[PDB]
């Protein structure tokens, strides 16, 4: 539809350009007929989702890398991708002029952008706010009579998901997530710090934090939006942490299980919101598998988790076998979901690159990692940020796929938008991991999956320099001969017959 309009930050490659009248878009999406694949191709050198399409041919003879599709070793099915809807994000998409407002959120949320299906709403305020405030400030109000949605929500966060699912053609999932209770329910009695809730799991206290959630959704709800899902604490284990500097609330995994078996489970599976699902955890991934044992061996707070909520500091190692592997080894049934990734992180790196591959290929190789290892959705953090990697009350800046520059009224796609697109554009909802088996060893990342409705998608990430000659075979209908170029991603697409 419309290309890239380039441009150079000094980084490793470049962002793409929007503003009032211009941004990147494609075309309707089509499939390739029977016999053609599609592939979509972006890389360092500039290319930025540039679609080309191959024969599929009955033969291949030669000797080197293949990737054969495994259609039938079937693994988890895909919920989807998408990104957060914080104070920070809304503030900045609502300061540009409406028609860039509409480019951006027509880029994340159309079919002629790359069609995300998920965003997180926290539940008040975090530390990409501006302002400190929950929803329930008046002291030892228990029966939260004086809930409510303030500005944040009623006239910033709320009008732009409606906007985004008015864009969007796929169905959109919302996923909410507390960051700290009123502080009148706290041992600390303020929204930061060491601080948990007051007394214990059942109690008054408990209860009228579990009538929040609650709240919250019938509040939304009043606004015609439903939640798919809400965790029960953006990372649990901050609020234990001495100084912890923005808002938290603090739970030991015993008190998280004690908590959802006592409080919230039971509260939401009495509410008109009993449908929405439950995921515990909402936190990096060390915490695995051991958080996962403490609540999910309790089966009065297992009956009520339909998930376990990871988070990704892309900046920062860990492992993934030891944590998510073991997860899904102990506790098969109990479906893993990436809610919160984000970089830049690190208070000694420039929280915004703009146009940096290497962020770019965390955020792709996440993604792969995630999906290989049961994965079943992945969501960024902030939707948008601004040219620090703010708003922030904090000061906690970092990097963000789209960053706007509101003096220019102008936006910028970083090379993590178009990462993440590779996948969030061309794997619906429903659609199901596959295996994809290498013939020899090699230097490239990839993951198969299949659609609901049986074609194949395949995105291949070449981290190397080199480019890499390789062939898909696809066992029912045959072969696609192609490359991986050094520091690509490709995301190829194809029908399947089967004779
Ligand atoms: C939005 O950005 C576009 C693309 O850069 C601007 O349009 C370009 O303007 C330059 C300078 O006149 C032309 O040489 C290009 O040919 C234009 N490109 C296109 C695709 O039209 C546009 O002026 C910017 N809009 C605003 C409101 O600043
Ligand atoms: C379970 O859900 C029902 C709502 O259907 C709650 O019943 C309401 O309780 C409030 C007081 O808390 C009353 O003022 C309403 O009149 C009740 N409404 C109905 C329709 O019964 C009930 O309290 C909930 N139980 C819990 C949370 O333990
Ligand atoms: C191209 C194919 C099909 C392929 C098959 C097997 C192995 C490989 C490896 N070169 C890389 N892998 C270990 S991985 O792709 O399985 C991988 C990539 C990732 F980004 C995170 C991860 F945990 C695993 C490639
Ligand atoms: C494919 O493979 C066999 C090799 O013997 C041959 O019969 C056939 O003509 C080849 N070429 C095509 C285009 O199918
Ligand atoms: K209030
Ligand atoms: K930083």
């Amino acid at each position: 539809a419309r290309p890239c309009i380039p441009k150079s930050f000094g980084y490793s490659s470049v962002v793409c350009v929007c503003n009032a009248t211009y941004c990147d878009s494609f075309d309707p999406p089509t499939f390739p007929a029977l016999g053609t694949f599609s592939r979509y191709e972006s890389t360092r050198s500039g290319r930025r989702m540039e679609l080309s399409m191959g024969p599929i041919q009955a033969n291949h003879t030669g000797t080197g890398l293949l990737l054969t599709l495994q259609p039938e070793q079937k693994f988890q099915k895909v919920k989807g991708f998408g990104g957060a809807m914080t104070d920070a994000a809304a503030l900045n998409i609502l300061a540009l002029s409406p028609p860039a407002q509409n480019l951006l959120l027509k880029s994340y949320f159309s079919e002629e952008g790359i069609g995300y299906n998920i965003i997180r709403v926290p539940m008040a305020s975090c530390d990409f706010s501006i302002r400190t405030y929950t929803y329930a400030d008046t002291p030892d109000d228990f029966q939260l009579h004086n809930f409510s949605l303030p500005e944040e929500d009623t006239k910033l966060k709320i009008p732009l998901i409606h906007r985004a699912l008015q864009l969007a053609q796929r169905p959109v999932s919302l996923l909410a997530s507390p960051w700290t209770s009123p502080t009148w329910l706290k041992t600390n009695g303020a929204v930061n710090g060491k601080g948990s809730l007051k007394g214990q799991p059942g109690d008054i206290y408990h209860q009228t934090w579990a009538r929040y959630f609650v709240k919250f959704l019938d509040a939304y709800a009043e606004h015609k939006l439903q939640f798919w899902a809400v965790t029960a604490e953006n990372e649990p284990s901050a609020g234990l942490l001495s100084g912890y500097p923005f808002q938290c609330l603090g739970f030991t995994p015993e008190h998280q299980r004690d908590f959802i078996a006592r409080d919230l489970g039971p509260t939401l599976a009495n509410s008109t919101h009993h449908n929405v699902r439950l995921l515990m955890l909402d936190d990096q991934r060390l915490l695995l598998p051991h958080w996962a044992k403490v609540v999910l061996t309790d089966p009065e707070a297992a009956k009520y988790v339909h998930g376990i909520a990871v988070h990704w500091y892309l900046d920062f190692l860990a492992p993934a076998k030891a944590t998510l592997g073991e997860t899904h080894r102990l506790f098969p049934n109990t479906m893993l979901f990436a809610s919160e990734a984000c970089v830049g992180s690190k208070f000694w790196e420039q929280s915004v690159r703009l146009g940096s591959w290497d962020r770019g290929m965390q955020y792709s190789h996440s993604i792969i990692t995630n999906l290989l290892y049961h994965v079943v959705g992945w969501t960024d953090w902030n939707l948008a940020l601004n040219p620090e990697g703010g708003p922030n009350w904090v000061r906690n800046f970092v990097d963000s796929p789209i960053i706007v520059d509101i003096t220019k009224d102008t936006f910028y796609k970083q090379p993590m938008f178009y990462h993440l697109g590779h996948f969030s554009k061309f794997i619906p909802e429903g659609s199901q991991r596959v295996g994809l088996v290498a013939s020899q060893k090699n230097d490239l990342d990839a993951v198969a999956l299949m659609h609901p409705d049986g074609s194949a998608v395949v995105v291949v990430l070449n981290r190397s320099s080199k480019d890499v000659p390789l062939t898909i075979k696809d066992p029912a209908v045959g072969f696609l001969e192609t490359i991986s170029p050094g520091y690509s991603i490709h995301t190829y697409l194809w029908r399947r017959q089967h004779h």
